[PDB]
């Protein structure tokens, strides 16, 4: 009784190519199920990472080309904006004939940028302040440097908004970087030539005279500098308990609790905070309430900050926007990061220009892509099948409260509560579709102009900021999607406390209506099961039903979570990643998506449990010795078979708060029995440890 479909077919031959069954599973389950894969197939030069589930992503991006290329008469305007923007962004001898001058024409308007100018201090140093200088950056063009001022939802009342101030991000990416040493060398090394190479060019393009040593001498000093914010930052490990990250202030309390000597002053919250919010006629009392995330890093800037000039603080400022933009101009310009995004990445050439493209669109435009992109590839019913799916793993999540025995009484019954409480995202928004007002009118105010793809860029981020700080005042809108259909992921929501899983993710090998049950509840159902049990992970726990972060815990059980997971903070903090040099994976930084993908795998697989149980078992698929049981971690596992660039994966082992793909695989399934009895694995073989992690 082999199924003999199409559908079948084409499933098993997949199942088939990737795996490498000269591998025992129980030695190695990765190797076994991703063997020929990895024969098969090298990274290619613009990747990264590849694996499978990238290559979804490769293919998501070829929908998006052919849906943005053609001009269709019938086409509203929010979607002939899209295809414009698209089209500003893929004519390359339009952007390569204006050279750098659309950046040179902006430089004056972001307070300059001194080592590239004559008598910085002459022409600002006059207007200049920290506080009008970080303000406008933050609130024109949305770049967050020294102070990140951020409007943004209040974790302690999901309907309303706050003003954030946390530590900002880094021009590498990560703290560590800093060391500049060792698997770091490269890296500072071509972060500050980078600063150099931008530097000369727009001297040489502004005809300025060049003298490389100060130029060296003036970079130098800027790497200095974000040494020591960098050595300020608090680590990752450091800010993962929202309790501890909440500290509730009034400008008051902060400028008199977190004072700022910036080049002679001092620092003006009230007026640093007002020169944002005026950018949308908004005002500020010295009274308002403030959201402060990184008070240890406000006290530590004050000393640091006394140390350097205007002209220093304005050298990294504007560096860390221009950073940004000169991929956005001619070759020449794009040329100059060559080097460092081949030591932070690995890759040796940009990405398809096209590709690019349509990737930015969808980033500015995600509703307007997203409407498109599901008329073409989404089927309908897809959602129907999967609110299903998301309803049986939400009630097997619940039925698991019995047999969870660290926890108390109570706090099962309140963990219940906020399960039956997640909602649901699925698909895409029929909104996006069948309201064609609204689409037009998310995008009114822009406008854009297909020979001025860097005009066009700088007003979304306009728009964009400008969005973001008028919702101070505002509720919430629960109608709000937190992503574009578009889009291969999945997410949780702890503020909406929310399941979202678009279009691009609900395909295979994660999901077909067509495909095996079994693969489907290891694909899309370990993922729906990831996504909930992110609800009651080592943050989402801290958020009530309603996404409010306010503690439904008893000490007792509160305490044994920590116990709990515990385990797989060493279990995942000592795998060694060859890619990444040898060194361990930070147990802390991934213990998250580690509980979502233990809870999520064995929430899923009794949910095919209970399915067949119902329904009775599946015919086998043709090719393979195995049934569906097995089938049912094949594809799981499948799912993440790839490979990293070292470059990437040292910086990923400090960036991502995902395990990498092998180790998610192999952390999981040595938790769980299931799978060893899936393939008769000894006590103590390496996929089948005595002892075992177990949260949810
Ligand atoms: S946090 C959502 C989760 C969704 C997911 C869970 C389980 C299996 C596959 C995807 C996920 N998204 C990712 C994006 N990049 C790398 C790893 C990722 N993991
Ligand atoms: C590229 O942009 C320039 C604008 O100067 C235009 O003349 C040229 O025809 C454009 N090419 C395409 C294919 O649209
Ligand atoms: C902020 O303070 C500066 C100091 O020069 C002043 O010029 C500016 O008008 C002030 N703006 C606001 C929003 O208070
Ligand atoms: C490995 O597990 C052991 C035993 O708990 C633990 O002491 C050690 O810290 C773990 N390794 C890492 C790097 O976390
Ligand atoms: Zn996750």
């Amino acid at each position: 009784g082999i199924c003999k479909s199409s559908d079948c077919i084409k499933s098993a031959a997949r199942l088939i190519q990737n795996m490498d069954a000269t591998t025992e599973p129980c030695t190695d389950f990765f190797k076994y199920a991703c063997g020929g894969w990895l024969k098969r197939n090298v990274i290619p030069e613009t990747s990264s990472r590849y694996g499978n589930f990238d290559i979804l992503r490769d293919e998501l991006e070829v929908v998006l080309k052919d849906v943005l290329q053609e001009p269709k008469t019938e086409d509203i305007v929010a979607v002939q904006k899209a295809k414009a923007l698209y089209r500003s962004c893929i004519n390359e001898s339009a952007i390569d004939s204006r050279g750098g001058e659309p950046l040179l024409k902006l430089l004056p308007d972001i307070y300059g940028w001194p080592v590239a100018t004559e008598n910085w201090e002459q022409k600002y140093g006059a207007s200049w302040t920290a506080e009008k200088a970080i303000a406008q950056l933050n609130s024109k063009y949305g770049k967050k440097v020294l102070i990140n001022l951020f409007v943004g939802t209040d974790d302690k009342n999901s309907v309303n908004h706050v003003i954030h101030i946390d530590q900002p991000r880094l021009g590498l990416p990560s703290r560590d970087y800093y060391e500049c040493t060792g698997i770091y060398k490269e890296a500072c090394t071509a972060y500050v030539d980078f600063m150099i190479s931008v530097a000369r060019l727009i001297r040489q393009e502004e005809r300025l005279p060049i003298d490389e040593n100060q130029l060296a001498l003036e970079m130098n000093k800027v790497m200095e500098l974000e040494k020591e914010i960098a050595n300020a930052t608090a680590k990752p490990e450091d800010r993962n308990d929202p309790m501890l990250l909440y500290n509730k202030m009034t400008l008051a309390q902060i400028q008199n609790n977190f004072s700022l000597e910036i080049n002679g002053k001092p620092f003006s919250w009230l007026n640093f905070t007002n020169e944002i919010m005026s950018t949308v006629n908004i005002s500020i009392t010295n009274e308002e309430d403030v959201v402060v995330y990184a008070p240890e890093y406000l006290t530590k800037l004050k000393p640091i900050l006394t140390k350097y000039s205007a002209r220093d603080l304005q050298n990294l400022m504007s560096w860390r926007f221009i950073m940004d933009l000169v991929s956005s101009l001619s070759r020449t310009y794009k040329e100059s990061r060559n080097a460092f995004r081949k030591a932070l990445y690995g890759t040796t050439s940009e990405t398809a220009t096209w590709r690019r493209c349509a990737n930015y669109v969808n980033g500015n435009m995600e509703n307007a892509v997203g409407r498109l992109y599901v008329e073409a590839a989404f089927a309908g019913e897809s959602k129907h099948v999967v609110e299903d799916l998301i309803a049986q793993i939400r009630e097997v999540f619940i039925q698991t409260l019995d047999d969870l025995t660290w926890m108390d009484a109570e706090t099962k019954k309140r963990a219940e509560e906020k399960a039956l409480a997640i909602k649901e995202r699925i698909g895409y928004p029929d909104d996006i579709v069948s309201n064609d007002n609204k689409l037009n009118n998310e995008y009114l105010e822009l406008n854009y102009k297909e020979d001025e793809y860097f005009e066009n860029i700088i007003q979304n981020l306009k728009f964009s900021q400008s969005k973001q700080l008028k919702k101070l005042r505002e509720k919430v809108d629960k109608d709000e999607w937190i992503s574009g259909a578009a889009v291969v992921n999945a997410f949780y929501s702890s503020g909406r406390n929310q399941i979202v899983f678009p279009a691009g993710i609900l395909q295979p090998p994660f999901f077909s209506a067509q495909q095996s049950n079994s693969l489907n509840y290891g694909g899309i159902g370990m993922v729906i099961g990831h996504e909930i049990t992110h609800g009651f992970d080592d943050n989402g726990r801290n958020f009530n039903k309603d996404g409010d972060l306010v503690d439904w815990w008893t000490q007792q059980s509160a305490s044994n979570f920590k116990e709990q997971s515990q385990c797989m903070v060493y279990q995942y903090g000592n795998f060694s990643w060859d890619l990444a040099g040898g060194q361990h994976l930070n147990g802390i930084n991934t213990l998250g998506e580690n509980i979502a993908d233990n809870g999520g795998l064995g929430q899923a697989y009794r949910a095919y449990q209970n399915y067949i149980k119902k329904n009775g078992e599946e015919k086998l698929l043709p090719g393979l010795d195995l049934n569906h049981k097995q089938l049912f971690f094949l594809n799981f596992a499948q799912v993440w078979c790839g490979t990293y660039r070292p470059e990437y994966a040292v910086n990923s082992i400090k960036t991502d708060v995902h395990s990498p793909g092998n180790f998610r695989i192999i952390g999981t399934l040595q938790n769980s029995a299931e799978f060893s009895e899936a393939f008769h694995c000894r006590k103590n073989s390496y996929m089948n440890p005595e002892k075992k992690c177990r949260v949810w």
